């Protein structure tokens, strides 16, 4: 039933779609092609300020590090790090730009800060998360083509990981509120996982978009009763042209909190 209706929604939007849901109040889970692969895109940007956050564990002063970059970052898509071209910005800042407005230069920046795309996978994989693939800068890391593995990860594998970042033990605590806070500072989520969520609730999220019209969110989600979800919606599609599909990460939200 629960599975039948995903099924059917899918069916219906002529893309494949990817679920995982994590209530931290018992410990279920909702899991439809869970295991399966999907193009990540603008989604890993979470993985990408955690690995930030983790590394300032460290270093007192990462966070407050003043980054000058340069006329040659700056990409197509970069609101923010083009407003402070002239004073540059603290990697902090690049963190809530790269997180709350999904701007690509601030996420070049902090992958280069630190040390590559290879340091994104140790990350990764230091949280038990085997799954996450970063191959290319942006921002040729959504073109989304089909069966191509380059620059994805599971459901499973981005549910487990937000879980253990955002409400488990992966992080210290200050470490831990930040990457909340950022989450809750969203500006690009007001229609697909919000959409279809209580409207008292209050909702934390990084979305995704590319090619194939790749459609991503995910999400931790504030409900009025009871302890955080843990909520990711991966959804892609037939044709490269294909435009987004959020209405399906509402439709999708909107069912998976009927079963709860
Ligand atoms: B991403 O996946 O989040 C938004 C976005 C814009 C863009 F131009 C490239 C990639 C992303
Ligand atoms: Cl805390």
């Amino acid at each position: 039933s629960v599975d039948k209706q995903l099924a059917e929604l899918e069916r219906n939007a002529n893309g494949r779609l990817g679920v995982a849901m994590i209530n931290t109040g018992n410990g279920t889970k909702i899991l439809y092609r869970a295991a399966q692969r999907f193009p990540f895109c603008s989604t890993f940007k979470f993985m990408l300020a955690a690995a930030v956050l983790d590394q300032s564990q460290s270093q007192p002063n990462l966070l407050n590090k003043h980054i000058n970059y340069h006329e040659s970052d700056l990409l197509s898509y970069a609101p923010i790090t083009r407003k402070n071209l002239a004073h540059g910005m603290t990697v902090s800042e690049l963190c809530a730009a790269t997180i709350q407005y999904s701007d690509n230069t601030a996420a070049n920046l902090l992958i280069k800060e630190l040390g590559g795309l290879a340091a994104v996978n140790q990350f990764a994989r230091s949280i038990g998360d085997q799954m996450f693939r970063l191959d290319r800068w942006e921002p040729d890391l959504n073109t989304a083509r089909p069966n191509d593995p380059r620059d994805t990860t599971t459901p499973a594998a981005m549910a487990a990981s937000m879980n253990k970042l955002v409400l488990g033990d992966a992080l210290r605590p200050a470490q831990r509120s930040q990457l909340a806070v950022w989450l809750k500072g969203n500006t690009t989520g007001d229609a697909t996982i919000r959409a279809g969520a209580p409207t008292d609730w209050i909702v934390g999220d990084k979305t995704g978009s590319g090619d194939y019209g790749t459609t991503n969110d995910i999400a931790v989600l504030w409900p009025t009763k009871g302890a955080p979800i843990v909520l990711v919606v991966y959804f892609t599609q037939r044709e490269k042209d294909a435009k987004p599909r959020r209405d399906v990460l509402a439709s999708v939200t909107k069912i998976i909190l009927s079963q709860i």
